[PDB]
DNA sequence: TGCTCGATACAATAGGCC
DNA sequence: TATTGTATCGAGCA
DNA sequence: TGCTCGATACAATAGGCC
DNA sequence: TATTGTATCGAGCA
């Protein structure tokens, strides 16, 4: 009930930690800001322009809103990152390609129109530490950022309150009546997503399955990363999908099936739980085929961020 | 540099968790209380009734409050804790008793006369957690027994705001003419405590030191645990300590030399900092000898909670 | 290439820190003169005494079951843990406070059943006075002597394995052997190598236990044979009897009918840290088979087989 | 007390190591060769063609013979000690200026005439690797020369067997008739190398005595140091004394003094002992007035090495 | 239908590195 | 991290 | 000088983490 | 990466 809740934030908040600082500004950010309808998620991947993957301290998906330590270099738990300058809404702090690669099953999100804010805990570094009042001030500002945030979506009535119970459940989106890129939509299984779309199924094996209402468009659960199998990507904007073969022979005789077949894909990521490492389904939209090349295979664009939901058949 | 607060408080808030539920409802303590002339301490080691060593998970010192969260029974392994049921203003989490001579030279304080506060983090236990509501709720009273305990503190005038930068430093205990359990004094290191009651020292490496004002009191640094040389204790509560050897020879030549004088000591016992694990010297009080003995041998009563400080002596 | 290993080993051994006056001498000594090295030895050795507490020995050939150590009674040595006592003959002389020797447990430490002792008594007579390096010397070339006539007694009983660092902690060794045995002390890096003794494959292992593959009443045991968090067990000093027990009697309770029924024979290797670096390493005990279950005491498994059959991967 | 023997040879081989092979090696040298009736010291202090203070792993006196590992730049237990090139038959390994600045006291001879026979542990000139065996190859090969040396010297009856007991006593000395380098002879006070010319003192306190048995010798004990009161050096090869003082004036006051006082000196100096650092007293040898200024102070040069002794008057 | 087996999901943790 | 056992659901076979 | 030990500096190893 | 174990420095004292 409200238990699974408490187990959530004291999960989030009990990560291993990547800096010095982090847990405290977190923490006290959390803790004053004292609004629990609010989801947020800590050190939560994202993918940078450039396409190495990064993180950031704090992240409310409903606002779009990360929050970052600067620390400076010197002090990392983690001697696993790296400190650079990166585009004004992009994180400072990356991982190391190598390690980039073992992370690739590991839910990466696009930045691109979130706002990050950063918290500076170091007057002349390298040295000593900024008083906490400098602190306490630019935590009090972001929280009331936070805030206005909120205010401003229940405002235009865009604001959904977050439920842990419903949150993983088809019909709560079968009741609402869409699929949202907006709405941060991640499902257990792929028998739930295909569930939602009309299909009633004890479970589901395959890496795609027929949209049932729609002949032209075709469900989609892909690894959006290199596999055994498939080579695919997608780009740090989240528009651009690319789908190719570890074999260039199954390349081309996909060629075909793939002009020929459904020009439209609802898809659903596999990704894991940032918590308890498990399989998970995020919705990253409704693409349409454009083009398949020999060289870089197929590759489709996003012409949707939303898509209606149905009852079964 | 107020630097040294930020560190002092991240590196407390830092500290690796003994238990699952204690970073959450600390820092949320913490936080929403937000008064810093408040000094804290987390993980701070207790002394039973028993001889057995404890630890609470939040202390204010100022205030002899405790706070300890109670989960009991599952407590994340692997700890050397363990879970028992005790005196009912006593924390309920232990230590194996092998464990506890591990840690003697930690700084283990009494807690006799100190209120302890708990927060219960399980609805049905075992297994499931509660809701924030109500765990929230439990931290917010505590917030407000401290406020109102910070309140009959000031309006006593007997409340003294912390200081990070004026507190290891001698002058300003001479200044205020006197050192006390209350103000739970605590100095760096030998040559500090020397100066606060006349010397001049530049270093001082042996246990016991004259007192200039007073030739029938000796300032005294003792290790209250055993060690290579001899062997010392200390009640639960503070009041008595017991002095040994760990030759009986060394300890029948002292026998006399305890008994002519002199007769009093101040007291500071020399305890691991519970930050950054450098040797410090914490005030017991001042104790007067009542007995001489084999085995348990000299024993020491604690007449006086505080002790009057002087100026340098030239 | 590699034989830079046999250097480090030696420099290593005869290297540590010294627990004595006259050890480092005494060994060195020992050692050049012998000039055999393709007799391992090792330094400091702990040793499990009847008593239970653990004791060390100065110099220990495994190879031949023979130990030496020095004797200066009581006071020379400054500032450590060891103790002087006196036990059996065949047992040292020095020991560790039963205090610390918990804070051991993890350690390395062997059964002495079965070996002898030398030693050297480097004082003619008490208060430290030293005894001339004439009668030192006669006392470390006797010990050489019985040293090369016990080596010689292994070598036409064609018992006598020559020593190599490359190959002694390699499974292939023992799959060609085939066999694995006490007498030729064996001691494998990692838990994968055992199994890979018995016929896996395995790349990796962080399990407690496997099945034997060839054997289908026998289990391959990876045991802490000290007390955890987890379990409580025990080995006795001559390694005859393993008793296995858990902390918690719910846990303990599920575990009787499992046992009862289970396999009846265990392949033991205990978990034990590296006497040099620190790192886990599995010693092979024997190979035990169920003797009983008596639930307040836990299991008792007794030693039948002294040596076990490898075999190459499946 | 033959004991003496025993302890000195374990608090000899005892020491804390500066090299990572020192205890092997020296050991090894030292249990393989056997032979007690050779005097030998660890750490040995020299001083190099320059003014800088090296050391030697292994010193035989009677024999002028040093050993020295070369396990060359790393493997430093000693952070302040320094690895170079030096003249034909000198040491590898030296002290920092600074730190040998406090090494002053310590007992520093001058190796000119002695031969360094050194254990190259990793490869050695012709180049070949090597470890184990051929390290213990060098060692046999060295106690080989250590014996032949022995031998060669003892055929000439110039050697001289080591007796703990006796040779601190002023009474063996005053016995066999001369104080000779040849015989490495330092006293434990000042009192016994003046009982050895003759005085009866039951303690003496002076900075310098008059010799009783002849009116033009002086028998000095210096610090060949600098230190508050004096500047004094000694050259590395031992033939040259300077003495100055730190003020001026008393140079100058004492300019008609040296140049008028007794222009002979037997010298012992004030060295530490290598085992307990408790002042000695080494004899440097029968040194003769030369030369003064003020500019560069008092000259001494080595005139003898041999001084006759006398029995008390 | 009832059994055998294989792919997938997932929990557990020694080993090695910082 | 990387590896493997255990539990589960479905495909395949008799 | 010569001795004694707390405070300090730095290597050795215990712990955290993936 | 953080804590513990070992060696060195140096003020105070006889």
């Amino acid at each position: 009930a409200s238990s699974d809740l408490t187990d959530y934030v004291i999960r989030q908040l009990g990560r291993t930690k990547n800096k010095r600082y982090e847990a405290y500004v977190v923490s006290r950010i959390i803790h004053l800001l004292n609004d629990f309808t609010l989801k947020f998620v800590t050190q939560q991947f994202v993918r940078l322009s450039n396409k190495k993957i990064a993180l950031t301290d704090l992240y409310f998906p409903q606002l779009g809103i990360h929050i970052e330590v600067d620390e400076g270099h010197h002090f990392l738990r983690n001697s696993k990152m790296e400190y650079s300058l990166n585009q004004i809404d992009e994180p400072l702090y990356s991982i190391s390609q190598t390690e980039s690669d073992a992370m690739r099953e590991e839910d990466i999100i696009s930045i691109t129109g979130h706002k990050i804010f950063r918290v500076n805990v170091f007057k002349n570094q390298e040295g000593q530490p900024q008083n906490l009042e400098n602190i306490h001030q630019q935590i009090d500002k972001i929280i009331e950022e936070i805030k206005t945030a909120k205010n401003k979506l229940i405002e235009a009535s865009t604001f959904k309150e977050w439920n842990i119970e419903t949150e993983y459940n088809p019909q709560t989106y079968i009741d609402l009546g869409r699929i949202s890129l907006a709405d941060n939509v991640v499902l257990k299984t792929t028998k739930d997503v295909c569930n939602c779309f009309g299909y009633s199924y004890k479970n589901y094996q395959r890496g795609g399955a027929l949209h049932p209402y729609k002949k032209d468009t075709l469900i989609w659960f892909p690894r959006l990363y290199e596999n055994k199998d498939w080579i695919n990507t997608i780009s740090p904007d989240g528009l651009t999908i690319t789908e190719k073969s570890t074999d260039e022979t199954i390349t081309l005789k996909k060629l075909e099936e793939w002009k020929n077949g459904p020009q439209k894909r609802i898809v659903f990521a596999r990704v894991k739980d940032n918590l308890s490492s498990r399989a998970m389904y995020r919705f990253m939209g409704l693409y349409e085929f454009q083009k398949a090349d020999l060289k870089d295979g197929a590759v489709w664009k996003r012409v949707k961020s939303e898509v209606q939901t149905y009852s079964p058949k």
